[PDB]
């Protein structure tokens, strides 16, 4: 019923995104050391049904980042535009030489090749410990949002064409996760205990919510419909994951439905929702990939030990055919779903 396949990409992977139905973008590396381990962007064609590794995972192109660059920490892609969070060498950073840590690439869909376009230093930081925590770009590729680990927490909303900052949002607490609505006109973000919704056009508040259970730690957020977000939280005391749907309208929010979908794990490291808005995928702390059917908020399948440790990102192809996950254990896990699985 499910076809699965695994591949060792050759370096610890920290980001993954599907460029189309069939093509996976992966980013990561061994970091800045003179260690014989590359820092790379890798583009692969995947087909988990085939018999050999070369057929299941075909590498279309690779971009070698600097051997003395940090490993990439975050990526996203939309319509051939690729945005990558990646510190330069710590020495260059520390000695005030500049940190072009937000980089723009182009994937040529016909050439399959990767091109470095331009990069920019947004944080103006001289602390090598600061990294780009979140990188997201809207479906149409017209707006993006990035988030530093640095203090105080700031969300920058930028133009992906030339990497200019549209506006700077000083968030109140630490930004946990982040998502754009499908039209790209709204970005929603979460801290550990609040939801904030902002227009990407004006920078104005649209809606806000802070009355979550005090035992909840908000973890991830994805849009599932035009005016509806899905928030994943973990139990502070106890073990479990709550998925909640919150509707956003006219300055107010309302909880459509809330439900704990499992008690098997303590927390999750990644979440994605398919474009159809029907399926959610979770990557757990204990290294599982879980499939959640959004109509019922029910967990319908768990792939135990899909990586050996640290699952960094999970991504669903636009046709809802493949579920891809990558980890710091150097592995890529591919799941093929039966057609209309969630239905
Ligand atoms: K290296
Ligand atoms: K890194
Ligand atoms: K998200």
């Amino acid at each position: 019923k499910f076809v699965t396949a695994s591949y060792n990409v050759g370096y610890p992977a920290y980001g993954a995104k599907f460029l189309n139905n069939d093509t996976l973008l992966v980013a990561g590396g061994g970091g800045e050391g003179n260690n014989g381990i590359p820092n790379k962007l890798t583009v692969l064609r995947v087909d988990p049904t085939k018999d050999t590794e070369k057929e299941q995972f075909h590498i279309l192109s690779e971009f070698a980042l600097e051997d003395n660059d940090d490993s990439p920490t975050a990526i996203d892609a939309s319509k051939g535009i690729i945005l990558v969070g990646c510190n330069e060498n710590s020495t260059k950073i520390t000695q005030g030489k500049g940190n072009k840590h937000l980089r723009k690439f182009k994937y040529d869909k016909v050439n399959d090749q990767l091109e470095f376009l331009t990069s920019v230093d947004f944080d103006a930081s001289t602390n090598a410990d600061d990294y780009t925590k979140l990188v997201y770009i809207s479906r149409e590729g017209t707006v993006a949002a990035i988030a530093s680990s640095k203090v105080p927490a700031i969300m920058r909303i930028i133009d992906p064409s030339d990497l200019t900052e549209k506006f700077e949002i000083e968030t109140r607490g630490e930004v946990k996760d982040l998502h754009f609505s499908t039209d790209g006109k709204v970005v929603a973000y979460i801290t550990g205990s609040s939801l904030e919704v902002i227009s990407t056009v004006t920078g104005s508040c649209i809606a806000r919510k802070t009355d979550f259970d005090k035992n909840w730690s908000l973890s991830k957020i994805n849009f599932i419909a035009d005016d509806t977000v899905l928030i994943a939280a973990s139990l502070k005391k106890g073990k479990g994951i709550v998925l909640t749907k919150i509707s956003i309208k006219s300055g107010n929010t309302s909880v459509l439905r809330s439900k704990q979908v499992t008690n098997r794990f303590k927390g999750i490291t990644s979440m994605d929702v398919d474009m159809k808005g029907e399926l959610a995928v979770l990557a757990s702390n204990d290294n599982s990939i879980a499939l959640v059917k959004l109509k019922d908020l029910s967990m319908s399948k768990i792939f135990k030990q899909a990586h050996s440790f640290a699952i960094t990102e999970v991504t669903i192809s636009p046709d809802s055919t493949y579920v891809a996950s990558v980890s710091a254990a150097n592995t890529i896990h591919i799941i093929k779903l039966p057609l209309n699985y969630a239905n």
